[PDB]
């Protein structure tokens, strides 16, 4: 009994959300290893920060995706079900 | 040993970054608590995996916020350090 047109749009936002944010920290990583001049300890924690910013991303892009594809079975369904 | 300009472009994009996902975590879980008719335990995970994500947005936002009033202020005191060499 959801509104499948108001989780559709929520779908595609979470399906945005991981693709934008894949690029941004991709981006934000290729510049981060192409600096050249910053080379001391502090460069050394924000490479660690910037690890574990990715490591979250992945284990998020995982547990989103298992939602987005469950959600997308779902709408179809309960569609399917609501026209018969 | 910086290139101060090399650096200044990095602290920039670091900054938008920042306030990019920050923006972009608060649209996301807004939205989701702003849906109404999904209502089940997949939800409920959802709610705190989202949760979880925002408490690890912040942890690095805080991080991202320190390295860069670091950078900004060595930026300074080095740029100082070379007009200095040269009074």
């Amino acid at each position: 009994q959801m509104d499948t047109e108001e989780v559709r749009e929520f779908v595609g936002h979470l399906e945005r959300f991981k693709e934008l944010l894949r690029e941004e920290v991709n981006s934000l990583s290729n510049h981060f290893h192409n600096l050249e001049s910053w080379r001391d300890a502090r460069r050394d924690k924000f490479s660690e920060v910037l690890d574990n910013l990715k490591s979250t991303f992945n284990e998020f892009d995982e547990a989103a995706q298992e939602q987005i594809a469950w959600l997308k079975e779902r709408i179809r369904v309960l569609e399917e079900d609501y026209l018969e």
